[PDB]
């Protein structure tokens, strides 16, 4: 023993989620991730933790205020990453009545609990908006923006922080049942180093690999579908200076957001396309660029070319197959399967779960866990604080409070480490007492002891994994810049 109480199979946001939660409530536990954290659907997402509010008109009331409460909660959890955002709907009246996005409004408002965000509000639109002239009126609520991808290396780090083991790089090839246990057999996808390991429980939270996990991986029969749904996100320079996200209806009856990023860029997204194939080679068609051009540039002014476009990127969702006919009508509520061999050795297996919702999908997760072990200590953490999260403020509030304690810091510089690191900061920063300290510049202030801080403590291990998911330092670093922080992370993980 050797013998760990759990393995989770899946680093992506449900599979660290439940992780988290079962180390904190006394399991011995060990996450398996094939390649980076998060480096599928938790980083391809609208980075937003909302209740759902299209949802509303498909009767999803369970999952619109679970996941409505779920927005608070999360707020404290992370205030380094997660922050309130408004929504602007502007109003079509030709697709929906207003007296019909006031009844939603009124339930976004009062089925799940809120104190902190404000309810909503109508709105009107002068001469002198950025929407288009015709467009008079619209609406106003309350969502919440998140750091996807550094949502799950913040559950990672709970893991570890609770005595947890997380492996990345690290593919599971097979698990069966034998005398009561599982064995699990992984293997490091560079080296090639094969492991072994036994436990008395097993998660498959591999997202939209989780039924492909049963058929290849164990041999047994998944007791859902999956639907693959793909969406993609078009970056763009920001279409205006506003500090809210907009939500657009679409002839369709689909809604498509454009939300500030990172104060420079809008993000415009997103899509539901019916999805075959490997879920690692999804990115973007003409079609999908046409499609979300087309409903901003039919809403606002400011018009947008194929060539303002900056980046994009491209995801699967892993959907719970009810069969739906239309993609967009597939249910976002997720579905969780315990099945145990003799009263022994129980398979839990998630299918669907929204980024939103993860940390109630880990907490019923270890709910049905609960009967195999002992021992085992009881909810725990709606009341906790991720690693990053103890700052209490956050918007210059721990910004300002570093750039006092830290005076070398750049007002960028600083803004940058608390809206990452958070209270993790002073642990990158170690000693340093000038920006020279600091190490290498790689460019837009991407300094050596960031890099290396992302190495320690971060599971980076290729310039991806630090520049497009523990960070965006992607979008600013050009060709030759990214190269050399993969020529240092080659130095630096020798050696
Ligand atoms: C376009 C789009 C936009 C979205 N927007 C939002 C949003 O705004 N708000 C919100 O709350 N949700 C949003 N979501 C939903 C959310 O992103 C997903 O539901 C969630 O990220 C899925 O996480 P997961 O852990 O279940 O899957 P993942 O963790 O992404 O997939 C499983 C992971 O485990 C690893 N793995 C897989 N198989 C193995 C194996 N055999 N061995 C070892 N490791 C393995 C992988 O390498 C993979 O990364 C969006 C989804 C999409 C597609
Ligand atoms: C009891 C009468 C039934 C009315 C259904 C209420 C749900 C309305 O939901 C509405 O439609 C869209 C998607 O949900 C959103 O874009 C709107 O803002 C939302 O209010
Ligand atoms: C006469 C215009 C009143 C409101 C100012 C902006 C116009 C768009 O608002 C309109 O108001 C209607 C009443 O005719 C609503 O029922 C519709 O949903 C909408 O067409
Ligand atoms: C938020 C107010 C309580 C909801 C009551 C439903 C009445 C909304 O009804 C709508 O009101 C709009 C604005 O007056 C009008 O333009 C539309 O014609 C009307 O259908
Ligand atoms: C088949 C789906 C349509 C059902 C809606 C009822 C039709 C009446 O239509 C609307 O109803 C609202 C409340 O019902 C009122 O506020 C509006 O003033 C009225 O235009
Ligand atoms: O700092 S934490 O303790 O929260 C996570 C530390 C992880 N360290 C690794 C370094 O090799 C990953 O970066 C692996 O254990
Ligand atoms: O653009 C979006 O938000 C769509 C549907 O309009 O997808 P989903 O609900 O999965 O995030």
């Amino acid at each position: 023993m050797e013998t760990k109480d759990l393995i989770v199979i899946g680093g992506g946001i449900n599979g660290a989620g439940i992780a988290a939660d079962a180390a904190g409530r006394g399991l011995s536990v060990l996450m398996l991730e094939a390649q980076d954290l998060a480096c599928a659907t938790s980083s391809a997402s609208s980075k937003l933790i909302h209740g759902g509010l299209r949802y509303l008109e498909h009767y999803e009331f369970r999952l619109v205020s679970e996941a409505l409460a779920e927005r608070e909660v999360l707020l404290k959890m992370a205030p380094h990453i997660a922050f309130p955002m408004r929504f602007r709907l502007p109003h079509r009246p030709h697709l929906r009545p207003a007296w019909m996005i006031r009844i939603g409004l009124f339930m976004y408002d009062h089925l799940g609990k809120r104190t902190s965000l404000p309810g909503s509000t109508g709105l009107r639109f002068g001469a002198n908006s950025v929407l288009k002239p015709e467009i008079k009126r619209g609406f106003e609520y309350s969502d919440c923006w998140v750091d996807d991808a550094r949502l799950v290396l913040a559950n990672a780090q709970m893991v570890v922080r609770k005595g947890g083991e997380v492996l990345t790089r690290t593919r599971a090839t097979s698990a069966r049942r034998e005398n009561g246990l599982w064995i699990v057999e992984a293997e490091d996808i560079d080296t090639g180093k094969k492991y072994s390991w036994q436990a008395r429980g097993l998660v498959n939270a591999t997202g939209p690999w989780v039924k492909q996990f049963f058929d290849d991986g164990m041999h047994l029969p998944s007791p859902y579908g999956i639907r693959l749904i793909k969406g993609s996100h078009i970056v763009v320079p920001r279409v205006h200076t506003q500090k809210q996200a907009y939500i657009l209806q679409n002839e369709d009856k689909r809604i498509v957001f454009v939300i500030p990023w990172m104060d420079e860029f809008s993000i415009i997204g997103t899509t539901d396309v019916e999805y075959k194939g490997d879920p690692k080679a999804v990115k973007i068609e003409e079609s999908e660029i046409n499609y979300l051009l087309n409903v901003y540039n039919t809403h606002f002014k400011k018009q947008l070319s194929r060539d303002d476009i900056v980046w994009t990127y491209s995801g699967v969702r892993p959907l719970c197959d009810d069969e739906s006919d239309s993609p967009q009508a597939i249910t976002r509520d997720y579905t969780l399967d315990i099945h145990d061999e003799n009263g022994k050795a129980p398979l839990l297996s998630v299918f669907g779960g929204k980024l939103t919702t993860y940390r109630k999908l880990a907490e019923h997760a270890l709910e049905k866990l609960t009967p195999y072990y002992q021992g085992i200590g009881p909810a725990w953490t709606k009341e906790s604080v991720l690693p990053g999260g103890a700052i209490e403020g956050d918007r210059d509030d721990y910004a300002a409070r570093l750039r006092r304690r830290y005076p070398f810091l750049t007002e960028s510089l600083a803004r940058h480490y608390a809206r990452t690191y958070g209270s993790n900061s002073e642990l990158l920063l170690g000693n340093a007492g000038t920006v020279s300290d600091l190490g290498e510049d790689f460019g837009h202030e991407f300094y050596e002891a960031e890099l290396k801080y992302l190495v320690d403590h971060e599971w980076v291990r290729r310039a991806d994994d630090a520049l497009w998911r523990r960070t965006k330092q992607g979008m600013w670093l050009n060709a030759d810049q990214q190269s050399r922080v993969s020529q240092w992370l080659v130095e630096y993980t020798q050696q």
